[PDB]
């Protein structure tokens, strides 16, 4: 009895064509299917569904090779992505909050806040 | 190279850390890894989830067909808010929809991406 794996994430978007250009061209995901109001991608090994139709309360973070940090920082800047201010914090065209990090959450957690409580 | 590699984690804001620890760890059977002041981290279904306490989207997890009735009853037995899916989603053991204590929408699904593509006037790439 265990949930086995993430299956997909679903985001609502105002303009499917803007969002296809962001996820397929800027983030280099693969476009799989479209309907009039739907698009499916594979990005970072994840199925993402977009449905065409307040953003402070969640974010989705992705992992990149540390040697590629400048590559990604510059790609987002040169494509006029909204960047907040090795980690990069940004939003998609609708303001869904996203992050890139060069270390896993696990690595980082081990690696100075003495008064946190660890389990195993 | 030049690809995002994998999901690093997801973060949810929550009103009450203890209520959310019960949901993610006791009901969904995730593992609690760390807590800090106003924060808790879990591994669930191979995904790291961060909760931050603060006082249009869903995330779906895969389960086996053979575990569908188990999950459906576990959710009802724990008084989780269950939302309606498509016609036959319950009877054909396809999907369960529900929310966490804060209203974030979640889904359990027995199918894959390929399964859906195969199942599907739409434009295929």
């Amino acid at each position: 009895h265990m949930l086995k794996s993430i299956n997909h994430i679903c985001f609502s978007v105002r303009n499917l064509n803007d969002s296809i250009h962001f996820y397929r061209d800027i983030l280099l995901g693969k476009l799989l299917l479209t309907g009039k109001k739907t698009a499916y991608f594979e990005l970072a090994g994840l199925w993402i569904a977009l449905n065409e139709e307040h953003f402070s309360y969640t974010h989705i973070a992705f992992t990149i090779d540390d040697s590629e940090f400048k590559y990604w920082h510059q790609r987002l800047k040169d494509n006029n992505v909204n960047i907040l201010e090795q980690s990069i914090y940004f939003t998609d065209p609708d303001g869904h909050k996203l992050e890139l990090h060069t270390g896993t959450l696990e690595n980082r957690l081990n690696y100075a806040k003495p008064h946190m409580t660890f389990y195993k």
